């Protein structure tokens, strides 16, 4: 059999989930930069 | 020894721990929103 | 030479490593639902 | 070559797209620290 | 043979990039970690 076709449907499929994880990332420290600022300015802090 | 049969079950193992990797990024935004959110409505701030 | 062993040898490091980062964020987001929990019981809050 | 070279655009994006998420977790990092220290900083705790 | 050395320099740059990505988010478990610890001992909640 000849696996290249195969293979390569496997590499798109790591780069479909790689774009997939770097909007998640992009996304969550988002997230995270709201929830300092938030800490930032408690007043009770 | 031809190695594409064992490069491609490689492939195939990245591409499952990705999937893995994808679906715990996904819960753990949405605790880190839930949190975000729970802080900006604290008394004591 | 032949690089194909040497290719074979890349993505099975590559594996080892994904299953470590696999491994640390499942940790990672008990410990952050365990910190969401705690800080929804604060009292200040 | 056959598929080889849709093949090797397909490593180089996931390369670039590593790079990235990288790039993001170093700043996520910064911000999760500079969390970490205002609240082991603050008074009311 | 074949774009093999181009390949394999993409996946030898993969894993040095992994390898960090491994680094970091061990750390940050650990800084998350820290926080969790610090609101537990939180005597205002
Ligand atoms: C970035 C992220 C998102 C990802 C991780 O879950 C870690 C994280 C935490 C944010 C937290 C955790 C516990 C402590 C914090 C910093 C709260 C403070 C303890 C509130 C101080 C309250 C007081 C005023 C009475 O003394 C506000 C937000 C909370
Ligand atoms: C930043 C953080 C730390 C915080 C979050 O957990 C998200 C995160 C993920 C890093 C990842 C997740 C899955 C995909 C990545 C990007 C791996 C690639 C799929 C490896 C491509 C491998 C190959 C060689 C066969 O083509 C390397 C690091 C992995």
């Amino acid at each position: 059999m000849d696996l290249a076709p195969q293979m390569l449907r496997e590499l798109q499929e790591t780069n479909a989930a790689l774009q997939d994880v770097r909007e998640l990332l992009r996304q969550q420290v988002k997230e995270i930069t709201f929830l300092k600022n938030t800490v930032m300015e408690c007043d009770a802090c």
